[PDB]
């Protein structure tokens, strides 16, 4: 079956055959679409077929499908599975696997870069202190004094599900949130819970509006342990505006390195529950979501007062006006300090080129329109007008429950 | 069976049971989501009628009463004899209100039960259609105090005697391809404009020429008609801060009136059913004015604003977008023509959803369409999970008649 997608701005039609490979479920049915729903121990039995499918993919990618080396690898993995109930990936397979999980991430607009990904193999790691060291090196390499480089660090795979490696942080770098008795929140409201957990684990909170959180690291199923990332390793950018001199007095800053640390990486049926990865920001992530969401820093009102906008009625579009200014400020501040950032116009234009290329060379590109279209100025970006098909390919990045919900405390 | 939808900003969770009454297919499968694809007999007619009549009689709390069963036998008999049937006026009104209620891509549904239904099922000619349409336009415009309305022409018979309005909307602006190779006026209507000209329309060849109506009655060739200009309320576009805004030469019409869709009630097909409401400001200010394949005025406006157009990262397009949208709303408000901004419309829609979940067990909603084409995440709908499914009665798309009609 061939499926077509059309761009309604350019009339370009593309043909997807790749979706035929898709194994997993979407959440939708012939009678209901769950396209806007945010979230819609493996055995020997299920494991070899997952391993085979992955090695067939890997050996096709290197143009050695059906070779002796291909056949020998299948038998060796099969034998390792019957012997030990699991198997170990080669370095090369691990690299290919991690790159492909990114290549397959349908909610990621930054995928044009998928094949430049620095893979750090941390599968010899045994302790939380070892994790902290691996994570510091990742941050330093990825930050690169502002010239950001994509990277992922891969800790040991799940075994019985009782010995998981986890990074308890949702991102490697984030700011604390503190609920006051009067119901107001100081810092980032998204991190209130995680911040309480840290404090309870013995973190001494400085209790300001931008306190970088400590790392909370679990190795081999043990109780997690706290670490402060060295501050010379945390690149931050004070936010100012190219025309509004008062913008700086809002006291805003943000960190330069977006690094997601709470996803599960699946490769050939193996589960990597700690696999922190990082790229660089698209401006709207900070300026639209982090600063302007009502449940986040929520600065729209304050910024609009300072611009003296008419706030008596929504139809003055004061919210929209202040929103664009904050986003100019974010981009300007990053560019002036030579910290890599991409604006939403440029990122979306690159994505369309990436998608066309993927359709030609790969037979498709799974994409989640709800997520790809930026949270401001939707239809002035070319992705708004692009039909997309969403489907699940492996290797993949998946969500997993927050560890404080599942962890067995040892004391 | 029971499905939950969460709002991530407010933590409100709703439970959807209404989806279980869906019959039509979505285009998705368990292996693929098509949520962003724009277009994904006697025997057939009776279950359809029975399903419609059951929901009707239940809506007036007479499910399974004497009247209910009686109507079912009467429709059954008429189907058995004539191969079709006729809706009672009450059913036609209910079916139209519900097709709007069920329109998953419409953010304006809080208003669904206040719809004026004009029954035009006695119409026989294009001149008659023209009269009904003018009456619809004058009624709906109401000197700027807009009122929602639908006019419903005779249902389909053999499919060779279709009533059709060939316009996509009752009121739209002409578009002309030029020697230069550029486009004057609205490029979305270049083809339609040409069909009007090959029908003998004398085009003023301007940037805002109201198109004639092209009306097909009973399967015949369509005929041209000019709407009386005094019936077409228009708004000159000016800006509350920027004096120079007036000089761009911009205006828009007050009445949004979709005229190319098909209304399905009880298995009966109404191929001509123009309906109208009132604008959300972004439809004009973001889509009509700023789409690259439309009026595409971004470059011009950013110019008058002396913005830095060197690099995309100065957000010049975004700054200009906002001003333009302020201007559209300001103009309509100053002229007392009903309009709603995207903030107010999406807040009403969240309220409507809450109403529908408690009263009806759900609300079918297409997030890709409900979320405004600007400032998405600062509107509450962005943070609202929605379930999309197809309920009947419904509005459906149909082929452009010029690809189908036999001249
Ligand atoms: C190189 C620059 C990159 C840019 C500009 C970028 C852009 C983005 C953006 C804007 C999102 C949406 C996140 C949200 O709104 O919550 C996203 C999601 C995602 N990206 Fe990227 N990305 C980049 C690199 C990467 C890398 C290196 C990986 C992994 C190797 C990755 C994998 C993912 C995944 C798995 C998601 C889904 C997150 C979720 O569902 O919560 N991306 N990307
Ligand atoms: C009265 C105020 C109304 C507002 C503010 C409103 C708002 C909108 C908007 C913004 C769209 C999306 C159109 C697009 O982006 O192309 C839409 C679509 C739609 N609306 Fe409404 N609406 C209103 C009344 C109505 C009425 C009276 C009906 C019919 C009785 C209706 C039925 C529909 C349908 C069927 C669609 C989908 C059309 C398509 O797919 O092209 N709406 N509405
Ligand atoms: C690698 C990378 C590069 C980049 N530019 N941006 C990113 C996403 C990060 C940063 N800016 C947002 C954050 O995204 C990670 C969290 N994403 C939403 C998680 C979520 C919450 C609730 C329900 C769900 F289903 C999912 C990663
Ligand atoms: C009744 C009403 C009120 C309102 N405020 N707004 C409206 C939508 C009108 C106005 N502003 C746009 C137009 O919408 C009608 C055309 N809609 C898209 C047609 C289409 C093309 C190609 C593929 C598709 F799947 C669909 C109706
Ligand atoms: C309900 C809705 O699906 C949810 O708010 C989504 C919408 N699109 C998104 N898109 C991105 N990139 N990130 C998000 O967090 C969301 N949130
Ligand atoms: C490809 C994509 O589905 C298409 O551009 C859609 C997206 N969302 C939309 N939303 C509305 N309200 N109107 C539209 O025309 C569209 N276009
Ligand atoms: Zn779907």
């Amino acid at each position: 079956r061939f499926l077509k997608v059309k761009n309604w701005e350019t009339d370009v039609v593309l043909t997807d055959t790749l979706h035929l490979k898709s194994t997993l479920e979407t959440g939708c049915t012939e009678h209901i679409c769950m396209g806007s729903i945010m979230l819609p121990v493996a055995t020997k039995d299920q494991l070899f077929p997952l391993a085979k499918e992955f090695l067939d993919q890997y050996y096709s990618s290197i143009k050695r499908f059906g070779s002796k080396a291909h056949m020998d690898r299948l038998e060796e993995v099969n034998k390792e599975i019957e012997s030990t109930s699991t198997y170990q990936l080669k370095d090369t397979e691990l690299i290919y696997g991690a790159k492909h999980a990114w290549r397959n991430a349908s909610r990621c607009v930054g995928r044009i870069q998928w094949s430049k990904l620095q893979v750090f193999d941390a599968r010899d790691c045994t302790t939380a202190h070892g994790m902290f060291n691996y994570i510091c090196n990742h941050v330093k390499y990825a930050t690169n004094k502002g010239n950001l480089r994509s990277a992922i660090t891969i800790f040991p795979q799940r075994t019985d599900g009782k010995h998981d490696f986890r990074v308890w942080n949702s991102q490697l770098i984030r700011y604390a949130g503190y609920k006051q008795p009067d119901g107001s929140t100081l810092g980032d409201p998204a991190n209130v819970q995680f911040t309480e957990i840290c404090i309870q684990q013995g973190w001494k909170a400085p209790r300001g509006r931008f306190d970088v959180l400590p790392l909370l690291l679990q190795a081999n199923g043990n109780d997690p342990e706290l670490f402060q990332i060295p501050p010379e390793l945390v690149l931050e950018v004070p936010i100012r505006h190219p025309k509004f001199d008062w913008f700086k007095d809002l006291g805003l800053k943000w960190y330069g390195l977006p690094a997601v640390s709470n996803m599960l990486l699946e490769i050939g049926g193996l589960e990597f529950s700690a696999c922190p990865f990082s790229g660089w920001y698209m401006g709207t992530e900070i300026g639209v979501r982090d600063y302007c969401d009502n449940s986040r820093y929520n600065i729209l009102e304050e910024v609009a007062k300072k611009m003296d906008l008419d706030m008596r009625k929504t139809s003055s579009l004061w919210k929209d006006q202040a929103l664009v200014e904050i986003n100019i400020a974010v981009l300007y501040s990053f560019q002036s300090d030579k910290v890599t950032i991409v604006d939403h116009h440029s990122a979306t234009e690159s994505f369309i080129k990436h998608m066309e290329n993927e359709y030609r060379c790969r037979g498709g590109c799974p994409a989640d329109w709800v997520w790809i279209v930026p949270p401001m100025s939707g239809s002035i970006t070319p992705v708004f007008h692009q039909e997309m098909l969403n489907y699940r390919l492996t290797p993949s990045f998946e969500y997993q429950p927050d560890p404080w919900n599942t962890h067995v405390w040892k004391g």
